[PDB]
DNA sequence: TGCTTATCAATTTGTTGCACC
DNA sequence: TGCTTATCAATTTGTTGCACC
């Protein structure tokens, strides 16, 4: 599925025309980016949540030299999972 | 934020009734969770991919008898963020 | 949900290039 | 928007119990 295909799939289940669903699915995602830039977290009751969280320090590998790389700490998004997603899955 | 507030970001943006953003934001959810239930992936460019995971089987350690505890395998759902979400991230 | 064991194990992740990611 | 290095490093994950709602 990419975001036209779940563009489809809402229009669809939430009878709105092409252009509203896609309209709302930019929506969501671009609200959930913009909360996430904030540090704000994202509760999707049912879904999951968004968080930023703390990267430490850690180390790669250049491919072409086979040089260690540092990579320094980072803000990055995560997301946990909730119960009905993963029951869904198992 | 939450489910209520991404409805109502929703609506502002995508100039939907609550109704409309009601119906919308669940179809978003839903149909990425039924997506995820027969293993397709959801990608959505710039924010990033909902994906199935088989996790491999690993070991843990009960906090009350110290006892190690295997882990069974099993296929869970995962998120792997995308560059534009990662950049308004960090 | 949100924190939490360990004189815990070990899978997983993140790294570049590809004029995009 | 997906593949991709490793005679790669090492953070992270995942475990159960408790305490809230």
């Amino acid at each position: 599925m990419n975001k036209t295909d779940l563009i489809n799939a809402v229009a669809e289940q939430a009878d709105l025309t092409k252009k509203e669903a896609g309209s709302a699915v930019d929506a969501v995602f671009e609200s959930i980016q913009n909360s996430l830039a904030k540090g704000e977290k994202v509760q999707l009751i049912g879904f999951g949540n968004f968080e930023v969280r703390e990267r430490a320090a850690r180390k790669g590998r250049n491919p072409q030299t086979g040089k260690e790389i540092d990579i320094p700490a980072s803000k990055v998004p995560a997301f946990k999972a909730g119960k009905a997603l993963k029951d869904a899955v198992k």
